[PDB]
């Protein structure tokens, strides 16, 4: 054994995992099969992914990776293309055939901002990390074959000398040959960056018409109709900020709806289905080509991240924030590892736990949302079952960093993510929302299967929510005429 670890994948996944795990003094390789500079999606941050971060700085002793949390950090650090503001989420609902409405709309607000990731200079500004902090970075090679035994891993590398380790990490997308190897909803999806998208504010409604507290401009912008969404993730969307391009990408239920030609000319079919979201393109051209996108966690020497496990559907930025805390639970049981020399599956098997009930949370929470799509007034009650998680969820993670940074004690805090309650779900320690959210999927479920009105199911839910209120942060989630709920 060479390196301690060897990890596939050189992302911000693959990037920081390699720079906790240097730091700490083990020996690591990061092997991609491509290069940087590089494209890639997940770019909305959200609150939770915006703490995790600040964990893993603070219980690794790494500034930098705090500055990746904080928008005004990352310009400073990073570069002023790396990213552009989220002051929220916000949903717009359409509909085939009828004219679009500005009152058909949510957009919750955070009290802090948060990031659009220009992924390119962000991934590579946290190999960089990595890099500085002691790990060895292979580009542009391919893993033939990988060879687990009881003393380590051996990875054979094409025209290349093999290369051994105590332990490999998948932190690269579905279909490593880490995955290949070893022995709900349909959708696909297609995305890009494009050059003059114009503003909700100046295409669709301006800010007096749809009365929402934040600039729809500045927020992770989803628009959303029955078969599916579309995504609009602006770099440029703030002053200080160089970032020409907004993020570009819709996805579709093909039990609804099934692509049948490229993707150029699917985005112009969806734009003559929905004018509305056609507003933003008048304008617009592409900044490079559309991607189309169609479509056991560990053992003694190995572990799959998240995302090498199986598709983290985007709807909800679910993705980074499973991918970070998996790397936080993760990391300090390697070092224990490899510190004590003892390589055993049953060492890691709270990192499955999270994983299976992370990616099953985010499979529940897709799947009813696609049927929530049906109309605006269910969208807008099932909505806050989200949000009510999330909130709760974030709340923790907060109380989590506070206790790390006021004691310091780097034991207690892995001890207390460890001992939460349902580590991967929303609320990660709230038995009540996990309740609601159990209760809220099955009255969508048997809305769908056996197939009910759209208002008796959506009253189904308000009641749910007025139910569990108390149990619930104050924040009015039960009043439904409010669509901008208030921190
Ligand atoms: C699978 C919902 Hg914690
Ligand atoms: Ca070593
Ligand atoms: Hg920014
Ligand atoms: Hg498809
Ligand atoms: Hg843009
Ligand atoms: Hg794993
Ligand atoms: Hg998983
Ligand atoms: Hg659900
Ligand atoms: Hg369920």
């Amino acid at each position: 054994n060479q390196y301690d670890v060897i990890i596939i994948g050189s992302g911000i996944a693959g990037a920081l995992t390699g720079a906790v795990l240097a730091k700490s003094g083990l020996n690591v390789l990061i092997l991609d099969s491509a290069q940087h500079p590089r494209f890639s999606v997940g770019e909305a941050a959200t609150p939770e992914s915006g703490f995790l971060l600040r964990l893993l700085s603070k219980r690794f002793d790494i500034p930098e990776i705090a500055y990746l949390s904080h928008p005004d950090k990352i310009i400073q650090h990073v570069g002023s293309s790396a990213c552009g503001i989220k002051l929220g989420f916000s949903f717009a609902w359409h509909q085939e055939n009828a004219p679009s409405s500005p009152d058909h709309l949510v957009a919750p607000p955070l009290k802090v901002p948060e990031a659009h990731l220009f992924r390119q200079d962000i991934d590579y500004f946290a190999l960089m990390i990595a890099l500085k902090h002691g790990a060895e970075s292979r580009q542009n090679i391919k893993i033939e074959s990988i060879s687990l035994n009881d003393d380590g891993v051996e990875v054979a590398l094409s025209n290349a000398a093999p290369v051994k380790a105590a332990f490999i990490i998948d932190a690269a997308a579905q279909g490593s040959p880490l995955s290949r190897q070893l022995g709900a909803t349909d959708t696909c999806s297609f995305f890009t960056h494009m050059l003059n998208v114009k503003s909700y504010e100046d295409a669709l409604a301006p800010l007096s018409r749809t009365r929402s507290p934040i600039e729809l401009f500045k927020s992770t912008l989803h628009h959303i109709f029955e078969e599916g969404w579309l995504w609009v993730i602006p770099f440029n969307n703030h002053p200080q900020g160089t970032n020409q391009l907004c993020s570009i990408g819709f996805q579709f239920n093909n039990a609804k709806y099934r692509p049948t030609e490229a993707p150029e000319i699917e985005f112009r079919k969806l734009l003559k289905k929905y004018p509305a979201i056609g507003e933003h393109f008048k304008d617009a051209v592409n900044a490079r080509e559309w991607i189309y996108a169609p479509r056991q966690n560990v053992g003694d020497r190995f572990c799959l991240l998240p995302q090498a496990t199986g598709f983290i559907d985007p709807l909800f930025s679910r993705g980074l924030i499973t991918t970070f805390e998996s790397i936080l639970r993760l990391a300090p049981k390697v070092l224990d590892a490899a510190r004590s020399n003892r390589w055993q599956r049953e060492q890691f098997i709270e990192v499955e736990r999270h994983c299976l009930n992370a990616v099953a949370t985010n499979d529940q929470l897709v799947s009813c949302s696609y049927e929530a799509f049906s109309d605006f007034h269910l969208w807008n009650v099932w909505h806050r079952v989200w949000l009510s998680g999330s909130n709760l969820g974030s709340a923790f993670l907060q109380k989590l960093l506070h206790d790390l940074e006021h004691s310091g004690d780097a034991r207690q805090f892995d001890a207390a993510l460890e001992a939460v309650r349902f580590p991967g779900c929303l609320s990660l320690d709230s038995p009540a929302y996990e309740s609601l959210f159990r209760q809220s999927c099955q009255v969508m479920q048997q809305a769908r299967e056996q197939a009910r009105p759209v208002a008796e199911t959506a009253n189904a839910l308000h009641e749910l929510i007025k139910e569990h209120e108390a149990e619930l942060l104050p924040l009015g989630y039960s009043r439904i005429s409010n669509r901008f709920i208030l921190k």
